[PDB]
Formats: C-alpha cells, structure tokens, sequence
C-alpha cells in the first residue's frame, strides 16, 4: 500500500503515498497491464466539489476552518439550487495549475506553478473566443521568450451549450491529400483541414499552411478565424554544418498549444481550455519530421548526407535522426525562441520527481510517454521506475466535436 | 471478453482473446499501473491443477486432447504426484514447455525464433562438475563458430528447495568488475559483487577490463564450486568502426554469446532453478546498455572526445551522435567477424510480424512495451507505435533471488 520506486542508475528509492488519493481508473487490472494503450448530476457533483475544496483549503493551511466550512456550505447550497456551481478566481487558478501538476504524461512539469491563467469565463461568442486566443498566443509567444499559459472558456452546462476549439492545436499545418494518392503538408490534419474547407476556408494548398481557428461558443455552430500572421512565430530549420539543409524547405512554429483537451476541476467541465508551454526538441525533430504517418523526411535527409541506405545495419536512419534533431535545436536557439533538448528536460523532470516525492508524497508518471522518442537509455528517466495513476484536477481527452455536433 | 490493440502508424487493429488464459498477476490494479517497475516448497495440494492445465495445453497442441494417451498421462501424473509429491515431465513435454516459456516471455523482442530452440536435458546431472560439462557443451553448440544457435540446458527441478541446482552467474559468459581503493571501478561495474564472491571462493583474478568470469556452480543444494570455461570456447569480438580508425584503440571487445543463467523456468508447476538459455545479441544491448549506460562501461565521453564534438552544451546532442557511431561499430564488428547479431530495426520489424502472426494463430501475443522498444531511436522502430497488452502465461521464465542471499553454507 506504500509503494516504492527505484532508480536503477542511482539506486535512489522513493516512497509513494500520494497514489492512495487516486480516484479515477487506469485501464489496467491484476491480470493485464494496458500501460502502452494510447486511449484507455447534483449527487455526482458535491463529493467532487468537496474533494476539491478540501485539497484547495488544505493547500492554503485553512483546513477545518470557518472559511473552508463556509465555502463548502456556500457551494453545497449553490449545487442544491443551481445544480452546477462556479469557481472563485483563486480556485480556478489552483485547479488549472494542479491539472498540469497531475498530467502524468508531461515531462515539463517542473514548471507547473508558474502558469498564467486567463479567465475567459465571461466569453459569449466565437469572436470573443478569437480575441481571447489572439491575446493568449501573443502573451505566450512573447517575441520568442515563451511563457506557459492557459485560457479557460465557460464551463459545460448541459452539453448542448459547450464551448469548443475544433483545432487540435492553436497553431498547426494543413493536410492536403493529392490526386496522385500522396499527401501534401501534415498528414495528421488531413481530416480537420477538410472540415475547414467544408465550412468555407480557402486553402492555399501549400505544405506549411497555418490552419485557421474553428471556434464554437455556447454550443452554437463553429466559425472560422485566421490568426494574425504577425502573431504566429515560426522558425526556419537550418543545420549548423550542412548548408544544403535549408533547401529541404522545412520550418516549424514556436508555440505548442493544445486546444482539444478537457479540463476538470471539482467536477466542473471545461471543454475549451487551450494551454501552451514550449517545445522539447524531439517533438519536432523526431516525431513531427520523422514519423512515417507525418512529415516522414528521413530518406531525403539520408540521401543528402549520401548514406548507405542499402542495409538497416548501417544505422543511417539513426544518424540522420540525430542530425535533424541537432538542426531543430540549433534553429530555435539561433532565433532566440525558447526550446529544451531531451537531455535537459528529463534531467529537470528527475529533480521534479524528487521534489514531488518529498513535498507531496509522490508524482504520477507515464514512463511510456516521459521517456523521449530517441536516445532513451542515455536520459535519466529511462532508468527511473514510475507509478502511473490518475489525480484530479485533470486534463482529459474528449471526442472530436464533428462527431457530436447537433448542427 | 475481446481486447483491441492499435498500431498508430498503420491503423492495423488486432483482437486479443489469449489474455483470457492468463492466471498469474501483473502488479497493476484498476487504480495503479506498475508497467515500468523492474521487479513487481510447493504442495501436492496446488500442484495437480498446474500439471493438468499444462498437460491439457500440451495435448491440445499435438491434437490429442481428450485422447486415451491424454487421459492415461493425466492419471499417471496424478498418481505420481500423490505418491511422490511431485512428478517428472516426459522429454516431449519438457521440450514443449521450454519453447513455450520463451514464447510467453513478454519482455523478449526475439520471439519470432521461439520454435527453433535446441533443448538440452540435464536432469540426470548430480554434481557441479557434471554441470560444468553440460554448460561447456551448451556454449560450444550454441556458439557454432559464430553461427549462433538458440539453446537451453535444463538441470533437475526443485524438490524441497534445499537441494536446488543453481548457476550463481547471472550470465554464462560475463566480464569481471573490480572496485578500487580510490572508488573507481575496473571492468564491468555491474558484476563487482559477483566478482568479489568468486575471488573469495578462490578465483585468481587477472584484474583486467575484460576478464571472463569463472563459473560458480551449485548442484543438489551443496556449496557452489568454481570452474573456468575453456577460453577456446569463449568467442569474443574486438570492436572497430568502419570509418573511424581510432576506434580500435579504445580497446573494446565483447563476447558473442548472451546466455542468462539466473532465471527460473516453470512448467506445469515444476520449478527449474537452473536452466541457462542463450540466443544471439541485438546490437543495442552492447552498444547502448553495456557500453553507454552511466553505470556500465560508460564510454560516451571518451568516444565523443575522439570525434571532437561540442561537449560543452547538451544541445549539441554530442551524446546522441556518439551513441550512434558506437552502435554502428558493434554491428560492423560482429558482421565482419561473421558472428550472429541483429540490428534494432531488423529485430523490431520481425517482432511486429511475429506479433501479428500470433494474434491470428494464437489469439494474442503478450508484450512489455517498456522492454520491447529499443533503448535508442525508439520511435523510428515500428514497435514504438504499436499498442501492446502485457500479461503472464505459463510455462514461464521467472526471476529468483540471488543464491548468495539464501544459500545455507555447508563449509
Ligand atoms: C513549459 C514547458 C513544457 C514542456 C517542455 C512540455 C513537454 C511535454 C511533452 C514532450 C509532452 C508529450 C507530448 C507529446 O508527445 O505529444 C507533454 C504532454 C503534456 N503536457 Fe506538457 N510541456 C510543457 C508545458 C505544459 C503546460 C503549460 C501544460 C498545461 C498547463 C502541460 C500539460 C500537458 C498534458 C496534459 C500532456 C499530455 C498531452 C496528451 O496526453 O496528449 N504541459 N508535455
Ligand atoms: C535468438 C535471438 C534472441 C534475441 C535477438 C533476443 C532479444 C532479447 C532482448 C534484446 C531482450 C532484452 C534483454 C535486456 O534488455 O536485458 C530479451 C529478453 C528476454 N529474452 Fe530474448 N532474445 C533472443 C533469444 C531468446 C531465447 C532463446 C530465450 C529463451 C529460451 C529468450 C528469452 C528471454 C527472456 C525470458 C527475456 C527477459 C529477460 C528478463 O526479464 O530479465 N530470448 N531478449
Ligand atoms: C503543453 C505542451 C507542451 C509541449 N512542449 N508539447 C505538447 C504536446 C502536446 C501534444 N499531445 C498530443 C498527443 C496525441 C494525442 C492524440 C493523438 C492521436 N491520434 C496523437 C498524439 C500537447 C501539449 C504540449
Ligand atoms: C536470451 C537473451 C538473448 C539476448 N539477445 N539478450 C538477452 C539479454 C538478457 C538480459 N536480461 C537482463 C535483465 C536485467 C535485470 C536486472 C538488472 C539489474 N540490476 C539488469 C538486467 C537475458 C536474455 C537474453
Ligand atoms: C503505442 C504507444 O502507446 C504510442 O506510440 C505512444 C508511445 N509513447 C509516446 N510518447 C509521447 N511523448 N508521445 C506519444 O504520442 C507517444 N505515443
Ligand atoms: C525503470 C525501467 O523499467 C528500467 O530502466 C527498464 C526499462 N526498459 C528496459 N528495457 C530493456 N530491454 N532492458 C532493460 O533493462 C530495461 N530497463
Ligand atoms: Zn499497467
């Protein structure tokens, strides 16, 4: 019941008690581990509100206080009256920061307490939503000195009045299928790109076309808006040894900002809550560029390097993968756009784990996701045992809106 | 109940029914996943269902389920259990069990080979010298002058747990580690404790960086004895790089035959505490883990220096760049010397095909993603993108305590 985790590189052992707080289910059982699977009312409301307010008030050292009890009463009466309830600014902020703190798949969590929270709960329209997002994008980009942020739109009421951002990320490249069967641009976004065009977007049918926003307010039909280009900071990718590398014509955007996740705090549901930090290099260089069902550039890069691509055992893919990732880090650092290499990030995460075990009794973590997609065992996290469990408040996945939308 | 797994690179979806056969436990609960945890005397009471389950499987595989030979075999084993409190496997059953323990090994990426396994029956062995002889022949057969052949040698099963056969080495062939007065480590740091034991047991250590350890062998629960593997039986490979001529001056070599000797093989409830088995290496085992783990030979810096990389900032990925060249060297050296090895691309790709075949013919293939994915270049191999389901099937290979912590010393 008191679980131990070991680092096999250092023999450091930590004890985890925090997991006993866990409420939600993992997908695993005593008979089967699903660790590698990607996606495994009034009466419901109050214990959830109660659990949350308890931890919030414990966090501010007023557990078992009148203020605590009063708030518990006040919310309790509001749930009886209104069915739902509203979070105070303080509780909103706490909840958001803790949703991040509890995100077991995020390696960058040492930053969790330094998060700018934009309260967009006064929003009523998609234009409103567009304005709020533009401000988010500008604030977070900060001329390249990125700052973590989340913008939070009104909470769910009856599911028929949901606020949704339809994009998977605020900034992402379009995906176009071709008559010759191939794929131009980002294959991951082929489908959403269609939905834009189906709804009016005039694609430039390019390779690196910044998608338009598709915003849904109050459950209404979603609308298109183009983010001012001047707010979309991008980085041309060059290599610091290979001068042919620029002719590959690659670039990426600096702001990683997820917009399709659901934020849950004290039983309340925020279906529209875009959040952003800054990139770890491998996200772009390894996954975005080298994944086969993505930009898939390994071959062409290997050819330009004139590598023996006859046999897998030359490890040509491995050589190229490194170089590509060198270039990404190089390009971002040169243009002074914040980025972190997989070595620095995982090192930081170990320190964070140790802080969390010491000051919280543990830190939920998904090794499958925390270990970078390259050079796994030369990063410290590979040798680090982790316990995965679900803490609330949380970020959760949610269905794509187009499958659900009563037009 | 049916369980679906998805490959996110191909959209290929597979349905698992085999997990329904799984009896043993994972460590996980509906409230916690322990999938990255490394490690999460039997009565006649609990022995027959295990025998029966096994024999039911065995006879199904040979399409004689419910046959008279099946039924008589069940009766025979039952009687033998209640009479003697244990039972002996037929050669056929033993072989079947060994192969299936490998088939069921969810942490093994090399399982496409599971049906080609040379089984050596050493259940007639009685002494440590007898074990030495058996182990020598295994090494010679499995090495096959570089054309490696998978093999397992099976010593007598446990009885009361007081007459256990154990091989004290973690692998049949492994390099010594020596801790020095200055705190530094000569040789393989992973083997310092075991090395110390051998020395205490009378082993005269050369004290070099690549000394093949002596065998420390325990028969019938007696104190273990030291033996030296004839050097001519130990195939080794000097590591060089196809482009970098300074690489040979690093002075690295490794042994050709990976053979684990500290695991336990369970078959129909029977426990085989000494069952060394060997296959051949995937390149990254040496090039990534053995050479480049900080707690092992830890050669990254020296290598990156010789390549003259920018080692002042990690953002150069000097470590990543060095790691690749070393792995290229290991592959290149083995291939040049015609010693069987497989790169991590070939092996993961074969495993996907194996896995798919197993879903079709068997209804599943239990797999440990955390272990299946190679320790470099993870997502450019197809297993990274493959959802897997992990669960325990018998027959199986299990971990067991190190004998030095449990052994009762005779003198
Ligand atoms: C500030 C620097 C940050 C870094 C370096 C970072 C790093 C990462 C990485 C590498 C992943 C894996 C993503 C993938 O492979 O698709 C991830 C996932 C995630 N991050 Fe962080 N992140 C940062 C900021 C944030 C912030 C500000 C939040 C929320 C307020 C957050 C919450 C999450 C969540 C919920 C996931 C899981 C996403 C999913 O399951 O799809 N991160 N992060
Ligand atoms: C023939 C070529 C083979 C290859 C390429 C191969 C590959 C591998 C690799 C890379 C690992 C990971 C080990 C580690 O990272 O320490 C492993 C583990 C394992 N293999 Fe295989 N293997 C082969 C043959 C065999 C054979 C013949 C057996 C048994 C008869 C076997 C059973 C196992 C078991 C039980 C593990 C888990 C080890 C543990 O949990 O400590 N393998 N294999
Ligand atoms: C805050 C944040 C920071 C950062 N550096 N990177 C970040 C990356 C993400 C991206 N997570 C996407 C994970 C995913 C989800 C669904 C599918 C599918 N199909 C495939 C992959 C989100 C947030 C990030
Ligand atoms: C058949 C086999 C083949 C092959 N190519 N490689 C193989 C490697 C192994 C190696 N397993 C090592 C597992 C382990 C467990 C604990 C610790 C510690 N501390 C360190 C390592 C076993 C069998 C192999
Ligand atoms: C099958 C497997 O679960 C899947 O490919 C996971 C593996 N680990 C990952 N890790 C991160 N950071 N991001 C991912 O998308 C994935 N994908
Ligand atoms: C903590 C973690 O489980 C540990 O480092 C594991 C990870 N995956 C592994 N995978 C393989 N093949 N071999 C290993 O030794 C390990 N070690
Ligand atoms: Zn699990």
């Amino acid at each position: 019941r008191f679980l131990k985790v070991k680092n096999w590189e250092t023999d450091v052992v930590l004890t985890d008690t925090l997991h006993l707080k866990s409420t939600l289910e993992t997908g695993c059982t005593e008979h089967i581990c699903m660790g590698s699977i990607m996606l495994p009312t009034k009466d419901q409301l109050f214990p959830l509100a109660k659990e949350f307010l308890d931890q919030y008030y414990s966090s501010i050292k007023r557990f078992g206080s009148k203020a605590h009890m009063d708030r518990l009463e006040e919310v309790n009466k509001e749930i009886e009256s209104t069915s739902t309830y509203q979070l105070k600014d303080t509780e909103l902020i706490y909840g958001a920061k803790h949703a991040w703190r509890n995100a077991s798949r995020c390696v960058g969590r040492i930053q969790w307490s330094k998060l700018q929270v934009f309260d967009a709960r006064d929003c009523t329209t998609a234009h409103g939503m567009f304005n709020y997002i533009c401000n988010h994008v500008k604030y977070a980009t900060n001329k390249g000195n990125l700052r973590s942020a989340i913008t939070i739109f009104p909470q769910r009421t009856d599911g028929k009045h949901d606020f949704r951002v339809w994009n998977s990320q605020l900034i992402r490249y379009a995906g176009y299928k071709q008559p010759d069967g191939s794929t131009l641009g980002d294959p991951a976004n082929v489908q959403f790109t269609e939905i834009c065009i189906q709804q009016g977007w005039k694609a430039p049918r390019g390779r690196f076309d910044v998608l338009p926003l598709l915003l849904q307010a109050n459950g209404n039909d979603p609308e298109l808006f183009q983010i001012p280009p001047e707010l979309v900071l991008e980085v041309p990718i060059r290599h610091p040894k290979f001068d042919w590398f620029k002719d590959l014509g690659l670039k990426w955007y600096g702001l990683p900002a997820v917009s399709n996740m659901l934020l849950e705090i004290g039983g309340l549901e925020f279906s529209a809550c875009p959040f952003s930090g800054w990139y770890m290099g491998t996200e772009i260089g390894v996954r975005d560029y080298c994944d086969n069902s993505r930009y898939n550039i390994l071959e062409e890069v290997a050819k330009k390097m004139d590598l023996d691509m006859r046999k897998t055992s030359s490890l040509w893919k491995d050589q190229a993968l490194v170089e590509i990732n060198i270039a990404v880090l190089y390009s971002f650092q040169s243009d002074k756009v914040t980025i972190v290499d997989h070595h620095s990030a995982t090192e930081s995460f170990i320190k964070h784990m140790e802080n969390e075990y010491r000051c919280r009794g543990g830190c939920p973590a998904d090794w499958v996701w925390i270990v970078p997609p390259m050079s796994g065992s030369i990063t410290p996290v590979f040798h680090q045992e982790m316990l995965n469990y679900r803490l609330t408040p949380s970020f959760e996945y949610q269905p794509d809106p187009w499958n659900t939308h009563v037009w």
